[PDB]
């Protein structure tokens, strides 16, 4: 059992440093618009898209029953963008400097 307010004040941290990484994590702050961004087969690769907004909605209202589940959609987002995005493009590198934050961050609080 976790207080889902205990779980944002546990995990909303880990998420706050992935926003603070600028340009880095501009691709992931909205849902990826497949045609604003003229990447139209996007949602035929991408069957469950993630971004940190959706994320960060679902710390706010509770919507995670335990901290795996979090961990599980930020691992998905960043699954996402690896699997989309070539080796050699700019998103893709993003995301990587993303989850390298990203698991130096998660470790300690899931100690707690
Ligand atoms: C052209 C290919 O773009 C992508 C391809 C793939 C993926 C993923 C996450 O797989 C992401 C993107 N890129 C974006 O989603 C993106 C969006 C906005 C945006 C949206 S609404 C106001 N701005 C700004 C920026 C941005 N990057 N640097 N500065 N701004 C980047």
């Amino acid at each position: 059992i976790f207080k889902p307010e205990e779980l944002r004040q546990a995990l909303m941290p880990t998420l706050e440093a992935l926003y603070r990484q600028d340009p880095e994590s501009l691709p992931f702050r909205q849902p990826v618009d497949p045609q604003l961004l003229g990447i139209p087969d996007y949602f035929d690769i991408v069957k469950n898209p993630m971004d940190l907004s959706t994320i960060k909605r679902k710390l706010d209202t509770g919507q995670y029953q335990e901290p795996w589940q979090y961990v599980d959609d930020v691992w998905l987002m960043f699954n996402n963008a690896w699997l989309y995005n070539r080796k050699t493009s700019r998103v893709y590198k993003f995301c990587s400097k993303l989850a390298e934050v990203f698991e130096q961050e998660i470790d300690p609080v899931m100690q707690s």
